[PDB]
RNA sequence: GAAUCUCUUUGCCUUUUGGCUUAGAUCAAGUGUAGUAUCUGUUCUUGUAACAACUGAAAUGACCUAGGCUC
């Protein structure tokens, strides 16, 4: 239980950090604000995944 | 009773793994794109006799203190 719980919490944290980041990236893309091609691709992928979820 | 050895079970053991990213990407393409670099064979290359002169070289080793004669 405890170890598992801790792991869960950290993955939640990661998600929070990740999802927010993705959102930010998307916003940037929408604007037209020096997005990296690779970064944009990642955002597209990540965002797609999020949508699916 | 004490010493030791052999086997079995439990505990202990890699009853199996040292990262992240768009599962990293793709199982497709008359490709495009940028750069970096030089080659084929065919040929040139006097004799005879007489007189004057020498009779012989080289190798390493035997003597003496690189040099000097002998074998």
């Amino acid at each position: 239980a405890p170890i598992k719980k801790i792991i869960e919490r950290y993955i939640k944290s990661k998600a929070d950090a990740w999802v927010s980041a993705a959102h930010y990236n998307r916003e940037r893309i929408k604007r037209g604000a020096h997005v990296e091609k690779t970064m944009v691709k990642k955002n597209l992928g990540r965002l797609t995944r999020l949508w699916i979820k």
